[PDB]
């Protein structure tokens, strides 16, 4: 799967240099690719294994979104782990709820992925994505 | 209202994850499924109202055609209408064009749909489509 | 949430100077009140988080069940988990095990609230409770 | 492998007199048995090859589904290649797409294999089998 | 709740491709762990639901026990209700009673799950299991 | 007769659904309550009765311990004898050899009771014990 961004169409969650973010034009395009697995730390929560690095995950570490290769530890699958929930800003898009920071949701700002307290109406949009199979 | 491909005949107008583009035998098939009412911009064309998310509406963004959440600007509404005209390859058929870009017309390419320069012979068969009541 | 005693009905948990209880006729009304969240050590747990005081748990301290304001560290947020299991004293009430002393529940004594081990038939009244959402 | 048939549980895919069909009680059950290989056409899908007769593929032929002896052709390669995807009447089984006609599945009707399109909720059940590793 | 089999200690009730069976060393043990939830049919009996596919339920077709996924029918919810009876051979232990057909019970033989008329010795230790909480 | 684990203090073999485990507040206490009759198969050894369930024993079957109904053969009574000798971890409490495997002794792992060969100082600890009378 590929996820895009509901308040920046066309713009697509991609890996660069092992850290989360959004762009346009992802180049290359496996940046944005994902195989959406059974959550690490729960089965009925989701975790993002990259498509060109396998056993490698969406974790987030200090609060931002980064690419990490597995470890076996229960933090490690917490920090990998999230639900999907209806999407914050249109509830017929997704947002992704941090297991072990519930009140805490993947978002984009300033471009760059971190898991944020959803507050506001630009919080909500940031925090609301599209799936699409590829 | 569905439309067909002209030069790919069973091949229809949908919404994939907000997105345009043709395929046949679409599943399920309301997403190819939409309400025409007159356009956002200008009563005499037209606009596309989604069947299965009422209030949304096929929207050209950096060019691309996709489903959008009804916004009230200029913008989003001229985004949003389209004139219905005489088929680039087929009199007897439509074609789309853009309200706001006069020049650029509803065309599919490697499936997917867009509003780009009707140039070629392909290009107006690839902007020439076939309403069809349901 | 509120929560009632079982054994005596009209009788609920409340915070009075920050300290656990079961009170009838509780005034104010919003001393009774508690946002369930997830454990703030396990999210499959609960935490009673006070509706008065947000940011304030309900804890278990030298075992008293005490009102205290967050506090960042692995022993706050264990001493404010607890695991919601059938209740002691009827199964389709519910009782509160300790998520660091699994053999300890929330019980009254004397109408303050302890976490204590669960003996005798007096005890497992005192620790079985009514949940009742409001 | 066997597959048995969601809708006909205790009906196994089965090879009879060199003819696809679905059967209970298979006998031999040899017949009802598959090596699943590399996709003749394209490794990345998948070929059934016969247990009871090594070098005979599962493949179609106006449109029925038989069992044949390879033959060095391109088509015969196409013709015996599938692409499993997720179940049309469940997405927790399993259903195969045909290589060279990708809107076409096997799918049994009267008990005899086929790839033809799927289109009603029979059809989608007819379409869907369940992987057995033996 | 897993459910042992009273005559072969250490074997357990699980699924396996959507069938009933019994199997020593579950593996995934989550194939052998259901959530027990009122009667589909009767809300003194119990339908087990799966772990694994929430949503899937034990139910009989042709008398033999296979998952399947809710439907919304009498026959359904009738077929995966069953009430909880003193064990056909020890009293101490449970069995399982068909709703509709009140006088099959869920029994192994060869190892796979049915629904069937309890006459022997055998048929009662076949029908006899454990409950066991998780 | 109840037997108090000597490294877990306070806990007590008990049985819990028909099996042997080692369990704090057992509840309900009967469930470690044991009936010491002379040994099944050999009247100068002991076997556990259950006071619970009078006439079921404790027996090992695949190296488990578990409770079953006594059984007319042999074999069932070589599973239900134990020979008492002096503590593998303290001679001045209890340590109890399997009469059939007289190199296995019960002892518990992960608090689930088997007879198996006591090697580590953590082996001579998991199968020493104290008998309680009652
Ligand atoms: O994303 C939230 C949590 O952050 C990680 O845990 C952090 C841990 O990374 C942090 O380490 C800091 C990093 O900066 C150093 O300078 C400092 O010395 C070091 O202590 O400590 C706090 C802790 O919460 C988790 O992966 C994730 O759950
Ligand atoms: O991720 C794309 C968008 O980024 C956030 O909005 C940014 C906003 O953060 C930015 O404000 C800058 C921040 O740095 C300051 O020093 C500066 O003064 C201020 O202008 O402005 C651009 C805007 O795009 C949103 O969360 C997100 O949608
Ligand atoms: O489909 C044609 C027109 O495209 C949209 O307008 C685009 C607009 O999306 C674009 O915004 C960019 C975003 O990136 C920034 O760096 C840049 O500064 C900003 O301008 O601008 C170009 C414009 O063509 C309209 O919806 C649609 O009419
Ligand atoms: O929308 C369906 C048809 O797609 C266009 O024609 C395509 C054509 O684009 C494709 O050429 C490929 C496209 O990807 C490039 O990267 C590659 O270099 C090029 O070889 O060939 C297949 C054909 O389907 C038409 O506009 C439209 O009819
Ligand atoms: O409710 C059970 C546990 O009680 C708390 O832990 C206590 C801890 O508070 C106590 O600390 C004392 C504080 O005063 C100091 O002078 C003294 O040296 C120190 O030991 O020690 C006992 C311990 O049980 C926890 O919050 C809770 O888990
Ligand atoms: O929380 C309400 C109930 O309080 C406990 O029961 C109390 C009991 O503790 C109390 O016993 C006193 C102890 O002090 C002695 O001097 C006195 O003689 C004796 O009566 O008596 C009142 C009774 O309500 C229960 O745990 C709980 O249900
Ligand atoms: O299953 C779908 C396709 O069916 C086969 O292709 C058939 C082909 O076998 C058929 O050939 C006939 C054979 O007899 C000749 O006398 C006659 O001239 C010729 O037409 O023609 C139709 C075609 O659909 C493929 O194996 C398979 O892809
Ligand atoms: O492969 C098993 C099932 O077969 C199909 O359903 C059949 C159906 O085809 C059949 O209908 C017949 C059609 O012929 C008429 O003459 C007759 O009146 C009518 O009854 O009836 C049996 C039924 O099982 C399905 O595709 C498939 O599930
Ligand atoms: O487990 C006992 C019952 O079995 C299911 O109902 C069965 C049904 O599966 C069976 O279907 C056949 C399919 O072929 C058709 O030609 C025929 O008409 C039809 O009867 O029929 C018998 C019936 O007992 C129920 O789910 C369950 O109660
Ligand atoms: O589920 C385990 C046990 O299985 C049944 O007992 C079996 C018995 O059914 C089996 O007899 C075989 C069955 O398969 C036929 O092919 C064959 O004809 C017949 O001899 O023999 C093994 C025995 O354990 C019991 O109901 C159940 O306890
Ligand atoms: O606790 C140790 C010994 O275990 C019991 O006997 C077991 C026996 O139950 C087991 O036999 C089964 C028979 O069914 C087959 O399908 C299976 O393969 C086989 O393992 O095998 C081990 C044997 O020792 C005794 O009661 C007890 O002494
Ligand atoms: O019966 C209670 C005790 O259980 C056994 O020891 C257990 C041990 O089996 C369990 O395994 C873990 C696995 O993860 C490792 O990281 C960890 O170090 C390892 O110990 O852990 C808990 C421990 O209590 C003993 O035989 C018995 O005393
Ligand atoms: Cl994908
Ligand atoms: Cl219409
Ligand atoms: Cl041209
Ligand atoms: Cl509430
Ligand atoms: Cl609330
Ligand atoms: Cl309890
Ligand atoms: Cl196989
Ligand atoms: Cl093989
Ligand atoms: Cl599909
Ligand atoms: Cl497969
Ligand atoms: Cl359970
Ligand atoms: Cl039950
Ligand atoms: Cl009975
Ligand atoms: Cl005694
Ligand atoms: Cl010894």
């Amino acid at each position: 799967m590929k996820f895009e961004s509901s308040n920046y169409r066309g713009y697509y969650i991609r890996v660069k240099s092992f850290s989360g973010r959004i762009d346009p034009y992802v180049n290359p395009v496996e940046d944005s690719m994902f195989k959406i697995v059974p959550g690490l730390a729960d089965p009925s929560c989701i975790s993002f294994e990259s498509k060109t690095y396998p056993g490698y995950y969406l974790k987030h570490e200090n609060f931002r979104v980064i690419l990490k290769k597995y470890e076996d530890t229960d933090l490690f699958r917490e920090d990998a782990t999230f639900r999907v929930v209806p999407g914050w800003a249109d509830e017929n898009m997704i947002s992704f709820q941090s297991y072990n920071y519930p009140y805490r949701y993947i978002r984009h700002r300033d471009f760059e992925l971190y898991i944020e307290n959803i507050k506001t109406d630009l919080d909500r949009k940031d925090a609301t994505f599209i799936g699409i199979k590829v």
